[PDB]
């Protein structure tokens, strides 16, 4: 277990939402790829490391953008872990 969840989901996007805007927004962090989906108003961003996201999420969560509250969440990237009773 070394690699982490390096990525975040950009939900609650405006009507004129675009990557050029997102990229600049997450300037502090290093972006690898960006996929804006107007149809579903969702932009998938791939940060450098996971730790960065864990923070960038809330740090940018409900952020001020076009009078809207940009909702940032974690990526689906999961290890198919239905449950985890192991010493739970």
């Amino acid at each position: 277990g070394s690699s982490g969840s390096s990525g975040i989901l950009v939900k609650n996007l405006p009507q004129d939402s675009n990557c050029q805007e997102v990229h600049d927004l997450l300037k502090d962090y290093d972006l690898k790829y960006c996929y804006v989906d107007r149809n579903k108003r969702t932009a998938f961003v791939t940060l450098l490391n996971g730790e960065q996201a864990q923070n960038a999420i809330q740090m940018f969560h409900q952020y001020s953008f076009r009078g809207k509250d940009l909702i940032v969440q974690l990526q689906p990237t999961d290890a198919l872990l239905c449950s985890g009773p192991s010493s739970g």
